[PDB]
């Protein structure tokens, strides 16, 4: 039989440290088409390792097609192929749109059941899986107004560092406990909540809506170290701030309580991604 393998790479819709993102075609289907740096080819083997492991079929997460290694004259190329998402990124999204009710409550929900199916044990079934650089621009939007969750590249499963904007306490403060699985899902509860904070400021209420801006954006600079966000996370124990306006739509309000049980210093009394799916289940 033919064995059709030629991805026709059309357009560059990213470009960082990490490599590259392509919109490809295959068999007249738009694929993703990620070619990674010589610098991260460890993310490469991280993610084609799970997904060696446990082949993730979920709605709310990127969808795999395929890993590729091709030896080249003087170097080794990978790729990751996947799914593709037009809408782009949930953080090129909120740059320009804003949401109302059911919009941003179909995009948290989205987000927390993708999250909720990594962190749970299926026996017969899956490994418990962390993902370790949750955050808006690891988040695509589908047409259908859910989310998906994509970069399994610092993935840890359970039977490069995350980035640092989003680093919960205790990475910070390097106290976490890291020979205890838990530990790992509580440090995505965390950034889920920065994201949550992130997409409900782009929710309209009154007809007030806040501009978009990344979490921390008032007191630490772009790219800021390790030590800026020691300081405003661990040392003064800063969180997000929650406009005024919220208190007067009972969805907000909802939201940020939940938000503030993400946030907690200690990573135990963080709530789960389970008990967020039914907390955003019961809101309006
Ligand atoms: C090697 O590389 C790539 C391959 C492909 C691809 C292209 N046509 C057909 C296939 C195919 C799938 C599955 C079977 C099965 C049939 C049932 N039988 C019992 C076991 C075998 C055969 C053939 C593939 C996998 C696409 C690629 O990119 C999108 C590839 O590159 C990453
Ligand atoms: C990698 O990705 C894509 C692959 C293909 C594709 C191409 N040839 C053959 C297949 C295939 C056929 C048959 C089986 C068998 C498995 C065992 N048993 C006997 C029942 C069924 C498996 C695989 C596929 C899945 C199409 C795609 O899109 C239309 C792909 O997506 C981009
Ligand atoms: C986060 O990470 C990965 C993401 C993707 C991925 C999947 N679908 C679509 C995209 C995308 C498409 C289009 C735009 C732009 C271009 C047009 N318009 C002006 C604004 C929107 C942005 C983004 C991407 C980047 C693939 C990956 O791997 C293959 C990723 O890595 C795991």
């Amino acid at each position: 039989r033919t064995v059709a393998r030629d991805i026709t790479l059309l357009e560059c819709v990213g470009k960082g440290r990490y490599g590259e993102v392509w919109r490809g075609s295959w068999q007249g289907e738009n694929v993703a088409v990620k070619i990674f740096s010589s610098r991260d080819e460890k993310s490469w083997f991280r993610e084609t390792e799970l997904y060696n492991t446990v082949m993730l079929r979920h709605e709310n997460i990127l969808g795999f097609i395929a890993s590729d290694m091709t030896s080249r004259h003087s170097s080794t190329q990978l790729w990751l192929i996947t799914h593709y998402h037009e809408m782009g990124s949930l953080y090129d999204y909120l740059q320009l749109t804003t949401l109302d009710t059911v919009s941003c409550l179909r995009i948290v929900l989205s987000i927390a059941s993708g999250l909720a199916h990594l962190h749970i044990e299926i026996f017969g079934g899956k490994p418990a899986i962390a993902h370790r650089d949750l955050k808006s621009k690891n988040i695509l939007v589908k047409k259908n107004g859910q989310c998906c969750i994509a970069d399994l590249g610092l993935a840890v499963m359970h039977s490069r560092v995350g980035t640092k904007r989003y680093m919960a306490p205790e990475v910070l403060d390097e106290t976490i406990q890291v020979d205890c699985f838990d530990s790992y899902k509580r440090v995505d509860i965390w950034a889920f909540g920065l994201v949550l904070w992130e997409v409900a400021r782009r929710m309209v209420s009154n007809g007030i809506v806040e501009d978009y801006k990344p979490p921390f954006y008032d007191v630490v600079p772009n790219d800021p170290s390790f030590e800026d966000m020691r300081k405003v996370v661990c040392v003064d124990q800063q969180r997000p701030n929650i406009p005024n306006r919220w208190f007067s739509d009972p969805t907000l309000t909802s939201l940020a309580k939940l938000m503030k049980e993400c946030w907690y210093q200690n990573p135990s009394a963080r709530l789960t991604a389970l008990r967020i799916k039914k907390t955003l289940t019961k809101i309006d």
